[PDB]
């Protein structure tokens, strides 16, 4: 339906992009405003790491200490003092959106500045990191930090993911974990037409309800994805958002593809 | 290794039940000494419900208000006012240990009252659910409740899953989750040889470092599963455990089979 109307019903801002990755359509809504994207980076630093260490290397260990540990870590507040995969620290920042194993992804890819330089190559301009877990989900309308445009960021996504680098292997790894993640079920899967296939990465900021949901869609029987990236926020700092938003926003988006 | 050296070693208390379910074998220590199960038991609810709905009308969805929500629930915090299906309780109850997910599939399946009712059926006659999430989870050495040896407890799991009434289908999604489930990988899943598949749910209490993971272990090579039960525990309240305890329990016990 009506973007507009959604943003009426919910009082809510909406920021959308949708890309039709066989076509070429997009589908653009508020998409050169800024938004926290939050949890939802944890998929370009993971793609990020996957590029640079072949499948059968992520069974490489690095060690976790007490330094290493920020808050909301459901699986890395465990491995103080011990080693964990590449591979289960990947898992951890997918599937349980783990902010220790974010971090440690960062680090193994050289740091912010490492991907700052990815994003470059990537010819993203806008998606601005400049943080680390968790203050790089701390929004304020005020700052551009760890922000980016549904479309920079969906432009991105679709760069490094759908038509970028990834070997089979390491590409078949990572949309995995974003199909097989149950947590964003009332987000963008809760919206679109019941045999679609998809494999999101969903994010909320502190403030300003800002709740997001990035994926990557097959249309039932579709084999390349639509690249959609719904970011969504509203007026005051302490306001809580409504999944249901994202859900009715994928809902209208994916009617035209 | 010997259990009694892990015990020293680690200064910790070690209950053990295996079961080789292609032999019969058995491995025991303090197999008859009373642990709190804690998470370990949402593989139990998960299953009973299994046993009551077909795989097909798993899609049913029940009503989750404000009143349904109880602490660390990362999948059900989100769905107040809303609908999730009976395949997403047990999902997020699986996975992300969801404690809300727990409740509402003991309830489902009719309170406390009908699990009390299945063990007993099972025979089941230690295993001593009396408490709701997230207090089922408080344990103390002078309280029986939410209490179970691990050879009840491992007996029942064998009976209600491994040589079950559960359907191709339900056994299958069950079993899935709990092989998927990177929640426990510094447990079980890390003291068994390299090639071994393992379907566990751990679980911890708040109190004496009580400390578990409960399996499913399917030998590099063979089929039927062994039924594997450690319960760990330690002297002080506030003691805090070494998974690492568990994975050297497991280490062990895997050696005799
Ligand atoms: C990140 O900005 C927001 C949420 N990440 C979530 C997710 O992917 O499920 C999460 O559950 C972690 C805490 O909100
Ligand atoms: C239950 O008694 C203890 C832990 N459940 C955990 C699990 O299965 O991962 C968990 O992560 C939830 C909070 O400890
Ligand atoms: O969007 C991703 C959020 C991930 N981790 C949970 C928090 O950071 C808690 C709020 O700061
Ligand atoms: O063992 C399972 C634990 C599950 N949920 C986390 C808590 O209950 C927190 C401590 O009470």
């Amino acid at each position: 339906k009506e973007l507009n109307d959604l943003e009426k019903k919910y009082n809510a801002h909406i920021g959308v992009y949708a890309l039709d990755t066989k076509s070429g359509k997009e589908v653009k809504f508020n998409s050169d405003k800024r938004f926290a994207y939050a949890s939802t980076s944890k998929a370009i630093n993971s793609a990020i790491l996957l590029e640079q260490v072949p499948y059968n290397k992520l069974n490489k260990k690095v060690h976790i200490n007490k330094d290493d540990i920020v808050a909301y870590s459901p699986i890395l507040e465990k491995y103080v003092g011990k080693d964990i995969t590449l591979k289960a620290l990947i898992e951890a920042s997918m599937t349980y959106s783990d902010n220790t194993a974010n971090n440690k992804i960062i680090k193994e890819i050289g740091g912010i500045k490492k991907v700052k330089q990815r994003l470059k190559e990537l010819g993203d301009k806008v998606t601005n990191p400049v943080r680390y877990e968790i203050e790089l989900n701390y929004y304020s309308p005020k700052s551009k930090k760890d922000t980016s445009t549904p479309a920079a960021f969906g432009k991105t996504l679709n760069k490094l993911i759908a038509n970028g680098k990834l070997s089979k292997e390491n590409k078949k790894f990572l949309l995995d974990l974003m199909l097989n993640n149950k947590s964003g079920d009332t987000l963008i899967k809760d919206g679109v037409p019941k045999d679609y296939k998809v494999a999101d990465k969903s994010g909320q900021a502190i403030t300003y309800a800002s709740r997001n949901d990035v994926a990557f869609v097959y249309p039932k029987g579709q084999s390349e994805p639509i690249v959609l990236v719904i970011f969504t926020n509203k007026d005051n700092k302490s306001d809580k958002p409504n999944d249901k938003l994202i859900s009715e926003t994928a809902k209208s988006v994916m009617k035209e593809f």
